[PDB]
């Protein structure tokens, strides 16, 4: 099982691992909340992108798929958070979407992570 039994460190554990992901992914699915992750997840990869030109288009797309107001995916931030990370699209810079993803990370860690840890998709992989 073992690898399994990693998820259950800590939030922070679960989302390093290739396997983790797809599961708590498929977890998050089941309560219609799985944008939570897929939007943390494009924060991670915005945050890799080095060239200036491609940083800023990269979160422009994040902002119309994740943030804006109906967007498709669109996840659950406060007026501050939103406001804070439009205002960010002017000047781009590795830090524009710190302070949203550290909102939706906050949602998972202490709503959906522990029940995942609760549910048959993660029980059945430990023992």
């Amino acid at each position: 099982s073992e690898e399994a039994l990693k998820w259950g460190e800590s939030l922070e554990k679960l989302l390093v691992h290739k396997y983790g992901l797809a599961v708590f992914q498929a977890f998050l699915r089941t309560e219609f909340s799985e944008e939570n992750l897929e939007f943390w997840l494009a924060c991670e990869d915005f945050k890799k992108v080095k060239s200036q030109s491609k940083m800023a288009s990269k979160a422009k797309k994040i902002f119309a798929e994740y943030i804006a107001i109906q967007a498709c995916k669109e996840v659950n931030l406060d007026s501050y958070t939103r406001e804070h990370t439009k205002d960010n699209l002017q000047s781009v810079t590795r830090g524009c979407f710190d302070l949203a993803q550290k909102r939706i990370f906050g949602l998972m860690e202490k709503d959906s992570y522990p029940r995942f840890l609760r549910s048959d998709l993660y029980l059945d992989l430990i023992n």
